[PDB]
Order: C-alpha cells, then structure tokens, then sequence
C-alpha cells in the first residue's frame, strides 16, 4: 500500500537535466513502470481531481488522457508524500526518446518522419479530445516503443486544460513557442500547438531545430539544411505561418498531400527500427 512495497525502484532514467524519474518494476506482474517524482515547491499549477482533490495539474491532465489510446503514456497510479507527489507511468521496453534517436541517426527519412509525425498528431489530437493542451511538444517529450514502432507522448508538466480563450502564461520550451507568445505573451492552444508541431517536423527531417533566437522566430524564415521534398517543406512553412489564423488545422495537416499513405507502426518498426541498421 505505501509504495515501496509495490514497485521495485531501479536506476534513475533522467540523464540530462533536473527532474527525478526512476526505472521501476511492479511487484506482482513485474510490469515495467516509470516513477516520476515531483517536488511540491516547484509546482506552478494545481488542479482539482474529479472528486475535488488538490493535486498537480500534471496528475489531472494525465488522468483525463489516460485510458486506451496508446498515443500517450498512461498514468497507472500516483501517491502523495509530505513534500512531493509520485507518479507511476507505464514504461515501454525497449524505449528511446526522439531526441536521442535523432542525435544518433541524424535527419530521418521522410517515410519514417511521416509515420512518426502522424503518430504524434494522433496523440496530440487525442489530448485535445480529452480537454488537454500539452504545451511542450518536442522530440525530448516523445518516446519510441522500438518493438511496436509506436511513439508515446510524455511530460504534461507544462500542460493545461484546453480552453478556447487566450493563454497569457507559457512555461514550456522557448524555441518551440510561437511568434505570438514571443511578441505579445498571448496565444491560443490549438494554433500554438500547430506551431510546435511545425518545429518538430522540421527537426525530424533536418536533424535540428529551425530557430534559435527570438529574432528568427519572429521573422519566421525557414532555411533547409537538408534535402527535403517540396511537399514536406510546404507543410512545414504552413505550420510555421506567423499569423496563427494562417496555420493549418489538425485536419488540414493530416489531409495534406505529404501526409498520405502513412505507414503503420509495426511496418515502420519492421522497416526502420527492427533492423539493427
Ligand atoms: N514513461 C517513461 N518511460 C521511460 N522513460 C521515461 C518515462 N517518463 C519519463 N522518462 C524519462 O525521464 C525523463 C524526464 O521525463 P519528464 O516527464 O520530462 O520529467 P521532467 O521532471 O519534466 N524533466 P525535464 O522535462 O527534462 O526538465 C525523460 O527525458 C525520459 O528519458
Ligand atoms: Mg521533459
Ligand atoms: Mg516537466
């Protein structure tokens, strides 16, 4: 019941920055899990569970997107301690985040970028469908179940309930924030999310982020350091339109020509992951 009597805590999974998520095992079925600890002091937003329970906005969002659609890691359970909250997330194995996968292999082939990007679109679409706005989409925040070839969205620590009115706060990755935020400190969930999706896509086909300085973000000019098809370039410039209203809707993104004939997760794994090449 306590916690330490249920899961067998393992090695720290972090490896790069703050945060404290260890590799756990669930005694009973020895199911692979991830124990993420969050200090109460460093908790900006708090939310009430369906039964009015003071809890971190992260636990609220996770439970709302938790169920079946494997697009996002599911919160299996949580615990509260005097100064922190412990979260038990499902942990795929083998696993590797998009960022390490990109650093290791560099720019991804378009076919593979199509399967991957598609999967996160489905996951983000799932989040909005449950009243959740991630706010921190980036290669670091997505995992790869290497056997199934399925990407899992993680870290809702900057998330927020999805609203149709403006947002005046943003505690996510700067370089992924839209020009609206940088220039006015205000944005709208869905269109900002599309902008981060634009950075991400570029990051997949170019091996790196397109912008680095507020100036570049505000100018919105996109230069390709790698051979990228015209279609993919068009989808990217489109998601990266300065004026929010000009960004494509999630439906337009998935109907976009470059987005057609996406591979299935298993096919993708079988072709781009399974092989030790
Ligand atoms: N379910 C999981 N399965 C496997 N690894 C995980 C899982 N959740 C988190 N990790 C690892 O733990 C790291 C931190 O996860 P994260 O959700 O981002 O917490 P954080 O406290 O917000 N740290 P950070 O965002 O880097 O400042 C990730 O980069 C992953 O390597
Ligand atoms: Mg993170
Ligand atoms: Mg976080």
């Amino acid at each position: 019941e306590p916690l330490e009597s249920q899961y067998q805590v393992g090695p720290l999974l972090g490896s790069g920055g703050f945060g404290s998520v260890y590799s756990g095992i669930r005694v009973s079925d020895n199911l692979p899990v991830a124990i993420k600890h969050v200090e109460k002091d460093r908790i900006s937003d708090w939310g009430e569970l369906p039964n009015g329970t003071r809890v971190p906005m992260e636990v609220v969002l996770l439970k709302k997107v938790s169920s079946g659609f494997s697009g996002v890691i599911r919160l299996l359970d949580w615990f509260e301690r005097p100064d922190s909250f412990v979260l038990i997330l499902e942990r795929p194995e083998p696993v590797q985040d998009l960022f390490d996968f990109i650093t290791e292999r560099g720019a991804l082939q378009e076919e593979l970028a199509r399967s991957f990007f598609w999967q996160v679109l489905e996951a983000v679409r799932h989040c909005h469908n449950c009243g959740v706005l991630h706010r921190d989409i980036k290669d670091e925040n997505i995992l790869i179940d290497l056997n199934r070839g399925e990407l899992k969205l993680i870290d809702f620590g900057s998330g927020a309930l999805l609203k149709d009115t403006v947002y005046t706060d943003f505690d996510g990755t700067r370089v992924y924030s839209p020009p609206e935020w940088i220039r006015y400190h205000r944005y709208h969930g869905r269109s900002a999310a599309v902008w981060s999706l634009g950075i991400l896509l570029y990051d997949m086909v170019c091996g790196d982020i397109p912008f680095e300085h507020d100036e570049e973000i505000i100018r919105g000019q996109v230069f390709f350091r790698q051979r990228v098809s015209s279609e993919c370039q068009h989808l990217i410039r489109w998601c990266l339109a300065l004026r929010p209203s000009d960004r494509p809707t999630f439906e337009e993104i998935q109907n976009h020509p470059w987005m057609q004939d996406v591979l299935l997760p298993q096919e993708t794994a079988e072709i781009h992951l399974h092989s030790l090449s």
